[PDB]
């Protein structure tokens, strides 16, 4: 039911995003010891890159229907949603860790190990929620055909609907849990971004990135929740909107992190070349 | 329908909270010229207290069941909650923004008219956003109390089962759209509020600085809304539990916000008056 043109355009856009991610990864691994790259925590950026590539992979997974090879659509939905959750956690953990380190250094002066441990605790919370969701009730797909008589007290209407969807029995409770924990994380991240407001340059100050990212995350998540809930008879629209939202959010966050590093690196190297001659 | 004991307990707690709000209003109006109250924003504190009164009133209205007209009751209890939350939280964001702009001035001071208009827009524009969303919800997709009898013949990969359920619930046809919208707008404004609280983290004292109240409020609001959405959706066969949880969440949030706003004002007011009395008696004795 998915048009080949939409699939091709979405695949090309996600591939370009993945190539940008790989370019940033190569830049931050090769130029680790440089001052501009080193002062921006190159080790904590690797986790953000991995989260971004995981999110792009989930966006790829959102575009396939039916089965892979006689497989279960339930497993596909579960794995792509859990991949998206883990990817967003890994994207947003390191940024908050960097902001917290900047705040603590500014105020009565933290190694990378403690920040990685906090990020690991965040990931453990997400993993616990995903595991209890999967074990308590899977996302089993059901064929619902039924006839219902509606009585509003003034008129009677009968409808016959044959609906098929893949969902949990109590899906809104897991939605509330995941969205709520993420939202508490985003509230504390906005607090941290405000605390480190105008404290350093954008390469070291990850405060505009947080404020752009949280707003994009909330907007995209709300739009896609509503669209998936109601416009389920529009597979092309749902697929395009989901992939576009994931791509836009991930690419915007990564660009906001890494464009300052690249331009400052270029300026520093050009200044060194001018001085040497 | 609802047990009289739970109704009595909830009514007592809501009335006590309302009396606390009235006492704070009386303190704000009477001691409006005091230095401790004046260095706060008493005119904005009034708006916060009216929002608190609206939230407590909606908490009262949540207890009426099987009496009314029921569609209008749900619509007006929910609109009252939305407007009360907007009126409670807008003033605090305005105070934080004013404290941030005062202590980050530069040569381009802009114009005082523009500053006052921005302060008014961090409150009235939010209230108008909620107003237009509620008007769109009411006019487009109003709550309808409808009873459905239905027989469902579901089938899994290998198992076939049949169910016959009849339910009486009140909701909109596209209720989750309006939920996502109101939750979304409130969440964006509360994210900006958390940003403002962080920006003014250690800029003044708790009576003037409002970062702790903002953070506690946004966290408690997210927790309460997340819990109450879920329990209202799923535990609809538990009227006493739903009513008690909704009233408790509203009461806890409103009381915590107002206590965080006003208890430090009372503490520093008492300290200031005690200092004044001590110096007065020392001067009179000599
Ligand atoms: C930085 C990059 C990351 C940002 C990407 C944002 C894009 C999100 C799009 C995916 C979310 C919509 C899909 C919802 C689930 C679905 O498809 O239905 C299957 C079902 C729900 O089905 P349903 O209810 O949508 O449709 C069936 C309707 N019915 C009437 C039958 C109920 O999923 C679940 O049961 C819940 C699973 C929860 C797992 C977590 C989901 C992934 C989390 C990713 C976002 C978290 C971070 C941001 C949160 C916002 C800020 C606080
Ligand atoms: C400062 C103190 C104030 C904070 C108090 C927080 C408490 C909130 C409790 C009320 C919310 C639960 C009730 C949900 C609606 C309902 O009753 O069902 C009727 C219906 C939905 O019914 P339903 O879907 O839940 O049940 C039917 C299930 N069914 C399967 C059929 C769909 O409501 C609506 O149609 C939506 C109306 C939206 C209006 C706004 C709601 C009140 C807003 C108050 C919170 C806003 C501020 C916080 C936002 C979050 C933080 C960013």
């Amino acid at each position: 039911s998915l048009s080949p043109v939409l699939l091709g355009i979405v695949w090309t856009f996600l591939s370009c995003g993945l190539l940008l991610i790989l370019f940033f990864l190569a830049f931050t691994i090769h130029c680790r010891k440089n001052r501009i790259v080193k002062m921006s925590s190159p080790n904590l950026n690797i986790v953000t890159l991995l989260g971004s590539c995981l999110t792009y992979s989930s966006a790829y997974l959102f575009g396939i229907q039916d089965v892979l090879v006689g497989s279960s659509m339930e497993t596909l939905i579960q794995t792509r949603l859990s991949m998206l959750c883990i990817g967003t956690s890994l994207v947003f953990g390191p940024i908050l860790g960097k902001s917290w380190r900047l705040y603590k250094v500014f105020t009565q002066r933290i190694k990378d190990l403690q920040l990685l441990g906090l990020v690991a605790a965040l990931l453990m919370a997400d993993v616990i929620l995903l595991m209890t969701w999967v074990l308590t009730d899977p996302i089993q797909c059901l064929q619902i055909l039924s006839v219902s008589m509606t009585v509003t007290g003034k008129d009677v209407s009968c409808t016959s609907t044959s609906t098929h969807f893949c969902a949990s029995r109590y899906s809104d409770v897991w939605i509330a849990l995941i969205w709520g924990c993420k939202g508490l994380l985003l509230l504390y991240g906005a607090y941290l971004a405000g605390l480190t407001g105008h404290v350093s340059s954008p390469p070291v100050n990850q405060s505009l990135t947080i404020m752009v990212g949280v707003n994009l995350l909330v907007l995209a998540a709300g739009l896609l929740f509503v669209v998936t809930r109601y416009l389920h008879s529009w597979p092309n629209l749902v697929f395009g909107l989901t992939s576009g939202g994931i791509f836009v959010c991930t690419t915007t966050i990564n660009c906001f992190i890494f464009i300052p590093q690249l331009k400052q690196w270029k300026a520093f190297e050009e200044e060194n070349q001018t001085i040497r001659r």
